[PDB]
RNA sequence: CCGCCGCCGCCGCCGCCGCG
RNA sequence: CCGCCGCCGCCGCCGCCGCG
């Protein structure tokens, strides 16, 4: 059991979920698409944000700079090793991405990517 | 002659200027490099940058909304096409891409994303 | 970390596929 | 646009290469 970057479980809709989601209302998805990958090894989480600000501040709490960092970790060696973040939402994709040593600087790109692609004007 | 989307010329170091720069002074840079992709098509600058309020100015202006449009729509079909823009300064990449129907969001995205990797704490 | 070359492994986007 | 499958083309990251 490798040890996640993430803080919360992942929530992808089962397959009827999203079908009845569909026939009821994308612009409107059930949530977003998040991922890390280090080295070789990629974690992903779908989680379900409704554009509001409880919703928002719950979801910018799946992970901080130290979980992603103690889950990084495990993988490093002399080399640097490539870690890239990406999310997905609403048609735009953003990955942060570079080596292990800059993994401070890329996790605060991270973290405000997520924050500026969750709040993009309707 | 394909129409760029940038509004500045391209402003990459000679071998021996580098080699200059690398000799006095990487987290000091002569600059940063950006790229956006149309299809199969991709145009590239590399600018000078000294992270100063000037410079972030002159550098924010190399591209903008509607000059990315009228580059890009050169290339639309009946499909979608994939559209990235791609920044890198200081070790840390950041690339925003999506179709060609999202392109407008794309550019909000990716025009935050260049204002924050500029301005990310020395 | 200027440009280029190819080689490794991973990732993202677009279009397509055919399953659940 | 939930998951998966492969197929297309492009892109990004890490490491390596060998030129300028």
């Amino acid at each position: 059991h490798m040890t996640s970057p993430f803080k919360l479980p992942d929530e992808s809709p089962s397959w009827t979920e999203w079908r009845l989601h569909n026939d009821e209302t994308q612009d409107n998805p059930l949530g977003f698409k998040e991922s890390w990958g280090f080295g070789k090894v990629v974690f992903k989480r779908y989680l379900r944000y409704d554009r509001t600000e409880a919703s928002l501040h719950r979801v910018l709490g799946s992970w901080t700079g130290d979980s992603v960092n103690y889950a990084a970790s495990r993988f490093f060696g002399f080399d640097q090793i490539g870690c890239t973040y990406s999310i997905r939402f609403r048609g735009v994709s953003i990955t942060v991405s570079g080596g292990s040593r800059t993994l401070q600087h890329l996790c605060e790109m991270a973290i405000r990517s997520k924050q500026e692609l969750l709040q993009l004007a309707p």
